[PDB]
């Protein structure tokens, strides 16, 4: 099944949201299969942020993501790219509904909380970049049937 | 007050919704007059279904719907039948929100966790092909007067 | 598998409780196979109270548990009689821990919210007395081998 | 930073939702400033539904908001008058969507459970009128520099 | 009924459990009579720690305590004193037992989130320290006759 | 600060409760310092039951723990090693008390969800055994000092 990768950014560490999140996707069906409590170097993180390279604020976001843990995370299931999403919610919290991540949870764009892949894409490249392959876990949930036909 | 038919199909009971579910109604302010844990016969479920009798999937849905019990309820209050479908959210748990039943806990159309009836009409069709009426329990909430004007 | 009643009064139903209780019995492992909701007759009443049936309060009891609908519960597994009778704590909510449902939720012993059956002989009686055998469901859960060995 | 004001009504406090309303600012990140329960003197409220002075339900809105202690609330962010209205939801529950408190929380509009302030400016209005400036406390978040960069 | 003093010290409006706190003592049926949000001054902290007027700590424990603002509170029931210090639990989080305010939320004796009254005549004391006798709203629950007989 | 080793066990994965697992330890104010999502392996595994190696039920546990995947973390605060085996509950969950991770969500012994360090000195082996000191993370609580004095 389809994958995406989901960053529990420094603030959502900070503030104790890590089992709050991760609950989120569990209750809404979707596997685990990756896991991972890191500093993110500032290297990986400008890979990571290669598209806002040539932007003015990336020099700050790359120093933010750097200056705490984050939680790296791998989610599989039918749609989890554009579900994850729909899930965190839009990228700018005042734009975010109640009952998502960054709706209920947190306020500025600046410090946000989370980051899930925007693409099938993009969340292959993030998942390469984030994880060994080695570090992704596979087996069949004892709900899949009740899950998917 | 209106009335809408809600029943949790196999795969909300199998994944322990039962009681979440319940709670989102109570917490609403719906008042519950009918609760019963069935296994919907295929001939009871044909009769749910005739709408889609002559659609393909139709045998199926009424074989899936049999695979296990559901719980069958009847809820009541002010538009509880639009209501009850804006808290289930959309059918397809794709274009479902976060915040609704099917958005929260599920992920594909053919598993999503939950039922209620689509029209008031549709609504007393259901339930009156699903509970006897001394099922029904008729009583007030000590709330009713902080609910309703 | 072990088998035992439950029933949430009338002041349980009131209050709003009936999801939360459910939730606690699904999260913990238990399998529901049965589900009812009822205005309980004087004469079941006093069925079920037999024990208390030359004790003075026993005319108000069967009064007050008649006064509202009451949720009929059957749920099954390992030693679920004692547990049961754990998870709703002390008969006396004054007695009742933190935790619990009668220690979370309530306050007086006149107003406990809850009954579960207090021996697996008067689980079977009372099984007996509040259900057909044909309103007793039997499924496997998809969890079964992650709940038991 | 900029604040708003919140009032639970006589409902919201009947029906057991003070900290469930309060716990949905503190989640998000807002900072209480300002914390009261009171009952609302009808010239209180007169002046608080000026804007309604002419309207015919105007009466009867002053009675019901008299009817009972409300507990009247503070709280600071940046954008809170705006995202505390989205954080409500609809003034009508019937267009309050599930996440919000009014969707999650109610039914009718003449008990809908809380106010929030519309604007900036009626917010300072509300403010002035329900609290004295030494009843607003002032002090740091630990974590406003995980809320705000 | 009976009456009990109840303040959310500073660090656990710090750490945002005001709402989860209010929300233990609603859902288990006592009621809100007092609610205050407060800086306590150091003389009216030596008041309320006047037991310890000569014990070492006594200097750092008003200076903490006016470190920031506190929710002082009134609850309302039968046995509220007592039962509202078991749902506290232990002063020392280290003998607090999960399902308590201490016990889920807090790790330290100088860090333990919340005080309760100790003995019904230190209630009263307390009450009438931090409380004006019109700042206690009187009001009968709509759910009454469902918490007590 | 004092730390202790928890491993989320193939059962509690495969029954959704990481995130509630996550969220018990994150609310008590416990610093997670490290997280890892593997199978272990039935080397590692002996290492980690090795007190047991010449019990019987030994291959088989060892052969379980092995069947999925395990959420191994390293948890600081003071006396965090006491303090989660009481938030855990009983390593038999049939004596594990409501409000407890092993109370509240699982039956059997030998599906009991969760392992903690049952002292400093095995505690200090199996964050040894389970982690590289690379993978622990250290940074500070924006809310240390509303946790610790």
């Amino acid at each position: 099944c389809e994958r995406t990768f989901i960053a529990i950014k420094p603030d959502g560490v900070q503030r104790g949201l890590v089992g709050e999140i991760i609950k989120r996707f569990e209750q809404k069906g979707f596997r685990l299969v990756g896991l991972k409590f890191m500093q993110a170097s500032e290297d990986l993180l400008k890979e990571h942020y290669v598209d806002l390279k040539d932007r003015p604020f990336f020099a700050g976001l790359v120093k933010y993501m750097h200056s705490g843990p984050v939680v790296a995370m791998v989610w599989e299931g039918l749609n989890v790219v554009k579900t994850g999403r729909v899930m965190l919610g839009e990228t700018n919290p005042a734009d975010s509904k109640p009952g998502t991540i960054r709706g209920d949870f947190c306020i500025q764009v600046g410090r946000n909380i989370i980051h899930g892949s925007d693409s099938v894409e993009s969340a292959e490249k993030e998942i390469g970049l984030w994880f060994h392959p080695e570090e992704l876990v596979d087996y069949t949930s004892c709900a899949q049937n009740w899950i998917y036909e």
